[PDB]
């Protein structure tokens, strides 16, 4: 990390509202992004915030934190897909504020059904089993509603790794916008 | 965690009277809540506090540690549930000033029993599950005057691993509301 | 540990004459401790002293270290138990400033015998021995007269591991009086 | 690396805009370039950037951030091979402002199909077979349109390992000139 | 180590010409004890010098370069016992300036022969065997001089770990004085 | 490193346009050293560049990064080995501007071919090869005109580990002048 | 290590002329090393330089190139041995300006033939005895020329490990003064 004049390259990009997510998504990242989530937010309540995405994905609870937050604060927040948002990371993409969700034109998306472990007696397993299949209901009906996919469709197409093409991703509402240009972003 | 120009990502929300319990409880976590709780009195005994929470919990005596401040204080401390509080962390998240305590949307807690261990000669392990039960009673006690449930009810629900939904974590008690908008909350 | 404005949480709350021992005691952690009683008493030898403790305790001679300079200091030094305060931390707890030892509602001390081992030749077990049975004389001596229970008693009552509550731990004479407001304290 | 008072070597460089590209591209490598990118973008969008690239390659979603990036800005990115420019590090040296490709006299390039791996059941498998079979044509049509070879060339010439020297790195259509003074370059 | 508004809590005792060792001494610790006595000579040649003392000894070599490094400078170097100094520290406690060689109550001071090792030949462990012995007996000299025990009673006393307490350390000759108030130190 | 107020002793010398080289060639080291070189040439383009070699070699496209960059840049470079200079170092050192290639007196300077591996199918083993051959022929080539021995020498004379004194480096071409007094470089 | 105002420890005894060198002799060190003569040099080459000296030895080549720095640069180097002087160490100590070479009462100094290893087929286990061989030859030159013993019995006094007393190293060559007081030293 460069750090320029004396703030790092990150911090430098905060000062501007952009926020970058560029690994797995695990409590650490979560805590990270929602500070600087209520930080701008404080900042100025009004201006827009633009969140880069570029994850495998990680901790259901950790992206919720972060999907809460996004939806909390009162500055509308402009998720870009760079790279990959696989996972959490596409659940998050498509959390972003209603057309103002893009992607680059060689950006991927990977949804999926929810990962995990269980590990015990009969009836702890069967407590974790119950835990997660309602997590995948959570997150399916709320993707649903953030796509315009009717659940069912959700629910079949994550059965098994569901990988698309930036095209895709728009196609099945995932994102708004393809941004090719420096002027396709609504910023300028 | 990036810098604020210079500060650091959570002293710059500190400086609003706002801490972050993100990782499990520990005794060096400890040290730190109690630490920050103690500083922001000093600054502001009147000024309330908030306590964002997204912990998978930890130390029993660690966590009290943090618990017995924030009674300790005159700061009045809000208690907010980010992603998950679970364990000791969902016991601190009902610690918070009865009507200030509050979770997003799709929070989630978990409440379940102390667990340890033991090891040695007889009289040793009789010696640590006296202690260990003694704890869970405590803690049980805490957490029944905290829901206002009774301490039948609450030695039950953690019988085993026991997951809930932020509307479930309102229903039971442990925490007074569920924060949608910005606006929604008592400070703003 | 976060920042403050530049300054560390601990640097900061050092500059309020707060000490916090919040891990195991070992030489590392007596030679910050005592540096810090040494600079404190430097800046204002007239000035009171608050030593938070939450810790399982650990080597006896980085304990004593810690012990004789808070005796040996003119600054009185208060002590705090916070979460746990057991072994060398019970010790240290009860070596506050008579009349100055506190803890919090659910803190907790445990007293028990000094641990140790020896390996090689019978001579040098029997020098270790010799030695860790004296070590446990001393610091029972300390103990009866820090607590004003008799000798015997601090024997028989340190055999196991011996837990205690706030209540309890006053009542030995560990503490002087617990503590649950703010306000209630002796710098107020 | 050494200070420039007070700077970082190679921030010093990035207030020239000067990137320099000298790893493995990974998840981390790729959001501190991307950032790195879109801060000079901000800084002057009319000013050019250089992109100094000597890696041995790294993740394909990782490369395409930066790939995406680069075309994405409005200030053209010129890319200089230095040393081994091999996988996405070939990718992203082609992937420079046409005309302003560059490498020294005796820089490497190799060029290679996708690298990936499978566990699992069979539907698995071939889900992750019709992946990276997938990516392998995205990135050769890129490739292909970058260089002017036809597709299928691009696809038989990456079949295995293929190391070109910078002249025939040049005749290839990777770079547009071999650099060898330093004002020989367009910038200067 | 906290710090004190620019200082480190050492650094900061460093300006009252206080020096800490409060770790086994090697190479490094050496280096560092030399660096700061050194220093403070050249600060001022005619303030003494108080060093801490709380190790279990180490290196010999190492030692000993601490130990004519404090009587090479011409500053008087006043040691202090604090915990425990044993095998090497406890000869740095010794080689305090006579009658400025303090303990505190229940400080604790350890000495013994020295411990080595020998592989490979016949020749080559010999060598090592004279080497120690002839170090022992160096060693064994500068005690007794120090201490004012003749060199049979040093030579019989270090036969094996021999612990005392600061009284039996003053009644031996390493220390002349115990202290027990900030008033006692020949300072104030 | 120590500092020099506020620069690290490296960063100070590199004020005086010194770069210092005395670690294994790796792709790191190449990127540090050939920022070094561009920082160097962009302040000022008409100073020369001192460059102290004192390594055992490394990564060929690493060094021909560092080869190309020291020939590239405006700025001569003086080279002046130091300890020794192998493989790849060797290399470096030869690569200094003509007159200006320095070693001290007891340098030491090794030539040898290249190293390498190679594992998996006859194909893969027969590219691995193909490539190492050409390389080593590439830098054969180089060598013998940085030293005006005739390729066939240098062929031979690399078959096996080849130590050179500084005389022997001299009398071989790899140097020009062997440095004794501080007047005797160009600069004094 | 501590810091002194601003600077560290060694950095502020840097200022003063005075370079410690407290540790084993790899590659890193001898950097630091020569860096650091070539700074003082450049600084004022007429003021003379402390080089003290605690260390076990290590890498020839990087003993030698701080050995020919030594020599190179215009101050006079003078060496002062504290605590242990071997390998390289005790060369580096004999390498200092005639007259100028130190060492403290209860220093010690060991010399030895040099170590090494070779694997591999015949012909290269010859080319690293010549070697090994060659290099033992050239330094025990340089270390009978320093000391006055001739080349022969140079050998044969380092064919095993030989070490020296400080009164030894005198009467051997290895120093010229033994200091005791902080007056016996011509800078003082």
């Amino acid at each position: 990390i460069p750090t320029v004049i004396a703030y790092d390259i990150y911090s430098r990009l905060l000062k501007d509202r952009i926020i970058m997510l560029g690994s797995a998504i695990d409590d650490n990242v979560a805590n990270s992004i929602v500070s600087q989530l209520l930080f701008l937010a404080a900042e100025d309540p009004e201006k827009e915030i633009s969140l880069y995405i570029n994850s495998p994905g990680g901790s259901i609870t950790a992206g919720m934190a972060i999907y809460d937050t996004m939806q909390f604060i009162k500055p509308k927040v402009s998720t870009i897909c760079i790279g990959m948002a696989a996972s959490m990371g596409a659940f998050l993409l498509a959390a972003g504020e209603k057309g103002k969700r893009y992607a680059l034109p060689n950006s991927e998306v990977m949804i999926h059904q929810p990962l995990g472990g269980a590990q015990g007696q009969a009836t702890e397993i069967e407590i974790a089993a119950k835990r997660i299949l309602l997590l995948r209901d959570k997150l399916n009906k709320v993707l649903a509603e953030r796509t315009g996919q009717p659940l069912e469709v959700i629910e079949r197409d994550t059965d098994r790794d569901n990988f698309k093409s930036a095209e895709e991703a728009l196609e099945y509402g995932l994102i708004d916008k393809i941004l090719t240009h420096l002027e396709h972003h609504h910023h300028h």
